[PDB]
DNA sequence: GGCAGAGCCCGG
DNA sequence: CCGGGCTCTGCC
């Protein structure tokens, strides 16, 4: 007769997909081989709705196939879509919450009528007349928060506002911008994580302030781990970083322990001077830093 | 963590 | 204006 995985590569071919990431994509996700041909249509149309062509339906597909192929709910995704356009969302919003934050669509849409309910609710109370370009710049700043709790999101906004003595206009760029993600992490941790960092900072002679601005110019430091952040730190005094210049440039925070580590053992144990360059390098690729150790030599 | 395009700033 | 070096920024 015919098999479940007939089935899905006649669909996949009649979309468009080449026979090998038809086999690449069913190698990856069995549960793929279990939705009937009027699921997958229904699917695919609604996909339709956000996606321009079944082209670019297929490259998700190919990064990404437990984005289409988990949830089976085309009435939860239909209505999300269309809620989410009727609160005047954009195409390309719901396209980067597609390859971002899936998961938005198998969402209940109680909840995020409730998130998007909140987000007005805040656009509202930091002065803004109509939130709806709040809403949206935010949204596409971070499309992972409309699975995120109200509460958590919430706690988080107050959790920096008064920690950092922000204001209304503020908070507003701060979470719109670099301290974004920051809504999504567990409040607890967050409370924690920042706890950490100050407590570090300061038995290494910071002040208040210091501490404030450091975090205020790199919110996501608050991600490190606690003792991948004390570890870190730790790291970059041996080699005799000055704290001031951690501060200066925060993200040399983002290399691995061992990366940065590696290449001061070239830069001053080869020749050049540390406690005079700014190690915005560090961080760099190693295609962007070779280059540079390069008329560094000299 | 690594990476490099887009755009920006500086020596020329 | 222009040619390169760097940051900011947002994808793998």
């Amino acid at each position: 007769m015919i098999t479940n995985e007939q089935d899905l590569k006649m669909f996949l071919l009649s979309k468009g997909a080449s026979k090998e990431v038809i086999a690449s994509i069913i190698s990856r996700y069995p549960r793929a081989i279990t939705r009937t041909p009027e699921n997958l249509s229904k699917r695919w149309d609604l996909w339709r709705k956000i996606v321009t062509s079944d082209l670019e339906i297929v490259n998700i597909l190919e990064r990404s196939p437990e984005s289409f192929f988990r949830s089976n709910n085309n009435l939860n995704l239909e209505n999300n879509i269309k809620f989410l356009y009727s609160v005047g969302l954009t195409r390309k919003c719901l396209c980067r919450l597609l390859t971002n934050a899936p998961r938005t669509f198998s969402n209940s849409l109680d909840l995020n009528k409730q998130m998007v309910e909140f987000l007005q609710a805040a656009g509202l109370s930091l002065g803004h007349n109509d939130p709806a370009d709040f809403v949206r710049k935010i949204i596409f700043k971070n499309p992972f928060i409309l699975i995120q709790s109200t509460k958590r999101v919430k706690a988080n906004i107050e959790f920096l506002r008064s920690t950092f003595n922000l204001n209304s206009e503020e908070l507003l760029v701060l979470i719109c911008g670099p301290g974004a993600e920051i809504l999504d992490l567990s409040n607890d941790y967050a409370r924690r994580s920042y706890a950490n960092i100050k407590e570090k900072l300061f038995s290494l002679g910071c002040t208040e302030e210091e501490v404030q601005k450091f975090v205020l110019s790199y919110p996501d430091v608050i991600f490190l781990a606690e003792k991948k952040f004390n570890d870190k730190i730790d790291c970059l005094m041996e080699e005799n970083i000055s704290i001031s210049q951690i501060i200066e440039n925060p993200r040399v925070l983002d290399s691995s322990i061992s990366t940065l580590k590696s290449r001061i053992k070239e830069l001053v144990n080869a020749g050049c001077n540390l406690s005079t360059l700014n190690i915005t390098l560090l961080s760099w690729s190693k295609k962007r830093y070779e280059a540079k150790l390069k008329k560094l030599s000299r």
